[PDB]
Parts: C-alpha cells; structure tokens; sequence
C-alpha cells in the first residue's frame, strides 16, 4: 500500500530511512527505536542548521512518520516524530510575551496577523478569482487542494483527543460531525471535494502521497500543531483556518462557477460559506477561556507565525506550478 | 490537579511509582523512560502470575498512566502503558483460531457469548429492576455508573483515531456527536448523567479517581481495548456496549422512574433507548467487513471474552458494596 510507512521508506535513498524501517518492525527493540530517534533528531538538527539535503531528508521522513496509514506502526511512528518535533520547536522563533495580552488586544493581533498573511491575499488567489486561470491551472490548484482537505478531519480529531474538558471536546466533535458529512457519509467534505475533482477530470485518491517539498512541509507542520500537548498550537491552526475559509471559499466558489462548474459540482466550496461563521463564533470560546494564560498566548502565536511561514512557501510553490502550465 | 499523573504517583506506596515519575519528567532521558518500561512490565508479569501485591501495584500504576488528565505527559504515559499491555495480552486466553470462522459461525458465537454473560442478567441488574433497592443502594450503583460513563467518549475517540477509512471514521464521528450532545453541549451524556446524579445527593466529579480495584480493572481494560492498533479489540468492546445499552437502559430507566425521579432527570437512560438502535445497525458494517480476516476475529473475540471477565468481576464488587448497606 502506497501510503504505508514501509513502502514509502524503501523509496527514500537515505540511510536513516532504513534505520527507521528497522525501528518500525513488529519486534523492534527499545535500542533500535532510540537509535532511530537519535539519528532523526540529529538529521533534523543538521537540516535546520543549513544542510539542504538533511533538511529535505528529515522532512520526507517526517511526512512518512506522521502521516502514513498503517495503523500498526502508528504509535511508534508518532514516538519517532516527537524526536523530530522537539528539534523543530527549538529552531522555530517563539513568541515570548511574559505578560498576557488583553482579550481585545489578542483578537486585534490575530486580525492584524491575518490581514498581513492571509492566503486570500496571495497573488495566485487573486489571479484565479479574477477569472484569468486556465483549466489545467485550476487543476494544479485543486490537485493541491486535495492534499490540504482530505485528512484535515484527522488532525482535528487529534486536537479533540487533547481537550480534556468535556465541553471543549464536544465543540470539536460538532466540528468533526459537520466535516464528515453529518448523517450522510456520502457528503463528508473530503468526498465533496472528490466530486469537484472528478467534475474537472482529476482523481481523488485517499492514498495520495505528496511529492512537493513545500506541501510536505505544510502537512507535517499542521499535524505537529494539531497533535501538540500544549493545545495553543492546535487551536491556532484550527481557528485561523476556520476564520479564513468562508471568504476564501466564497471567492473560489465564484471562480469555479465562472470556470464552467455547476452549483453541485462546486458544493465543496459552497457549503463552507454558510456552515463555518456560526461554528467559528462558538469555537472562539476555546481561545477566550485560555487568553489569561501567557504560556497559551506564546504557544498560540508561535504556532500561528510558523503556520503562516509554511503556508506562504506552499502557496508560492503552487503558484509556480500554476504558471508553468 | 487531583487526577494528574505526578500528584497521583507521589501518593502510591509502590517503589516503581518513583521510576514512573522520573520517566514523565520534562527532560526525561531515553534510559529513564526505558527503565520505567522495564520495571512496569516486570511488575505486570509478577502480578498476572499470582503475586497479589504486584497485581494491585501494576493495576494502580496502569490506571495513572492510561487515564490521568495532564496531556503534557500523555504521550509518554501511553508509551509506558503499552509495555504493560503487551504483557497483559500474553496472559489473556486468546481465541486461538487457526482459520477464520464463517460469518454464520461468527455471529452465532457472538450471540452465545452475549447470551451467557450480558450485564443485564447480573443479579444486581435484576435487583435494581426489581424496585427493591434503597436510596443508599442506588447511590452505590450511580456512583460507579459515573466512572463508567463520564469519559467513555474519550475511549471512543481513540477508536475513531485508529479508523483510517474516512467513511468508518464518519461512523464513529456520528457516535461522538450524539454522545457529546449533538448541537448542545449541556446535553452531553456525561452531563445528563451528572444531572441524574445531582438528584439524590451525589457529586459528579470530572476529576474523580477510583479506589475500587475491580473498577480500575474495568476502566484499564476498556481504554486498552479502544486504543489498540488492531481495531478488533475496540470494536468488540464498542459493539457489545452499543448492542446491550438499549435494553439495559430501558429497564434501568423504568426502575429509576419507579424510584421517584422524573423522566427528564433520568434522561440519561431514556435517550439511549431510542438513540442507539438506529446507529448500531450502521456501525455493524465496520465489523462485517473484517469478519473474513482471522486476525480480526481473534482480536475481537479475545477482547470480548476479556471484557466480559472484567465486567463481571466489577459488577460483582459493586453488588457486594451495595449489599453492605
Ligand atoms: O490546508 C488547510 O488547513 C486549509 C484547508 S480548509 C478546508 C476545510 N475546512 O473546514 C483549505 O485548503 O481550504
Ligand atoms: O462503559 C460502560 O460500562 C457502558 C456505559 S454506557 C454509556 C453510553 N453512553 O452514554 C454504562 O455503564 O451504561
Ligand atoms: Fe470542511
Ligand atoms: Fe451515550
């Protein structure tokens, strides 16, 4: 299977890929697993210090560890990913406020950060919204839309698991329920996107494996953020996504209709326009309750800044692919 | 913080509790974590061979590891819990099937197992249904009902996390949505039970920590099964609970109304009578697809039998406590 860990690892011409493979064996010893964790940590350190090959190598290995679908190795894979996450977060630039911002000041900082970094301001977004994109160019856009959308519900579920307050788990459960099609699994949002992809000649593969480095970096970061033990990381990515999807999707919907798509064909984008603003308003209380905590504020803001960095490098790479077709 | 891991460990007169504490430290080394794992596995092995003190020790530590609420230590706690689970599973009388049973023989064996040991036939259940229980004795019953209900949704979420198929994750999402109150979190099933609990004088403590050995055994086993990498373990526990809840809760509902509180206060039991039956028919498909796989059948039936042994010993202990008042 294409999105299992071991087939992906055999395809990486890296020695650490074989050490990781040994660490994921059914009878792997603690020493093999600690060896994998140390060599992964050193690879990530070398890559984050400026070694372009170690940088690419650890990002590919981290993609395999964090996002493969062979559930038998999942617990050890998540253990190994943590060895890499620890290194990454030491290199990330951390927000270090010592005193908590006011709730009003905090929301305004978010609004400002969004206005400065929103995916909606990217030249590619504006260009498609303009109607000037070719059909093959929309296909580039939707090919990568598939990778962003199709397993988002799993990252949300990792955050659900880490919210110990029953009311906060419930808010995330309502999100997951909406995201998985409510009472009809034929209408889960991954399948709505699949219906749109098929309307424009693309396959929606639930075992899709990305080969674009910036997309891998985006998916790796998002999973790390939603899985973090300090939920400020995950609430940052979750909530910024909830705030940006409605207007972005309203313009993407219009662009697809302009591009020769039906209302039903473009339903994936249509349903978020109306489903999200109410839910986003109720989900805000998860952030409001934690604002007095300066550790939460620093985790949230560091998460947000890191998310924006990888999202921008990713949109830039999609934009380049779109221009070459 | 009464149900966080470190405060619980400092209150355990078990030597290995200190080693576990060291393993959960912010900067714990691989040696300290691996050491803790080794001592926990040895303690479990001694306990399952008959050392009652080692048995009690491994069960209290496993309770702290698997069910404490400080998410900062959860990943390492779940890692250490695995070392105990592997030992436990070597001692479980597993259905040794060499080849897969037919669907016909699988459902028949399932029906037979449920017929022989369902919780509904336990003398305490028929006694409660009988009307004859005193208020103090119903308090005993509901005090332990709290421990079974108040974090069940978390165990189901771990199973959701391990269901890689999007339509099957959707099925578990429909379950969680219902269990956490659909659009209204004040109606989540833990809070409905908490309201039933407020009537009669009992506290519903979201940080409750059990000190009843058979109850610890029940919660430990259930979390292990729902977290297992082979989803047969969790599907076994999940499905046996969904199938028995409607009849059991129907009879408990009528008995509680006959004990003098309204239908609405006892809403926790009524809602299951109608809510669960339609969802159980769709949830069966997750099991039907896997019947042909003998590895699934062996996990499922081993889990069912282990769940019934632990459920029966727990119900026995509640019944003894109930008869002491
Ligand atoms: O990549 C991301 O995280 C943003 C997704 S949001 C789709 C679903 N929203 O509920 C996108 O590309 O639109
Ligand atoms: O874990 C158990 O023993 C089963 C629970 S069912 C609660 C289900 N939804 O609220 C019980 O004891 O009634
Ligand atoms: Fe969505
Ligand atoms: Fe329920």
């Amino acid at each position: 299977t294409r999105n299992f860990s071991l087939p992906q690892l055999q395809n990486l011409p890296i020695e650490e890929a074989r050490i990781v493979a040994d660490a994921l064996a059914v009878h792997a010893t603690s020493r093999q697993i600690d060896s994998a964790a140390s060599k992964l940590a050193a690879l990530a350190e070398a890559g984050l210090k400026g070694d372009r090959q170690a940088y690419a190598a650890y990002q590919q290995l981290l993609y395999v560890l964090s996002l493969s679908d062979d559930v038998a190795t999942a617990q050890t894979r998540r253990w190994l990913a943590r060895a890499i996450y620890r290194v990454e977060e030491r290199f990330m630039p951390a927000a270090d406020l010592s005193r908590a911002l006011s709730e009003e000041d905090f929301q305004k900082r978010l609004e400002q950060e969004i206005a400065a970094q929103s995916r909606e301001r990217h030249p590619m977004s504006q260009y498609v919204f303009s109607g000037s994109a070719s059909r093959a160019q929309l296909q580039v856009f939707l090919r990568h839309q598939w990778f962003r959308t199709f397993r988002l519900y799993r990252d949300a579920a990792d955050l659900l698991v880490n919210l110990t307050d029953v009311d906060e788990a419930a808010a995330l459960a309502r999100y997951l329920y909406g995201e998985l099609g409510e009472e009809d699994e034929k209408g889960s949002h991954p399948r709505l996107l699949a219906k749109l992809l098929e309307a424009i000649g693309l396959e929606a593969d639930f075992q899709a494996v990305s080969t674009m480095p910036e997309e891998i970096a985006y998916l790796n970061n998002r999973a790390r953020a939603f899985r973090h033990a300090e939920v400020g990381w995950g609430l940052a990515v979750f909530y910024i996504t909830e705030l940006v999807v409605p207007g972005n999707h309203e313009k993407l919907y219009r662009a697809l209709l302009q591009a020769g798509l039906s209302e039903d064909q473009a339903e994936y984008y249509k349903v978020h326009i109306s489903l999200v603003p109410p839910r986003a308003k109720r989900e805000w209380q998860l952030i409001a309750r934690r604002i007095p905590d300066v550790q939460f504020q620093n985790a949230f803001l560091t998460s947000l800044s890191q998310h924006f960095r990888v999202e921008r490098a990713y949109y830039d790479a999609i934009w380049e692919e779109m221009q070459s077709v």
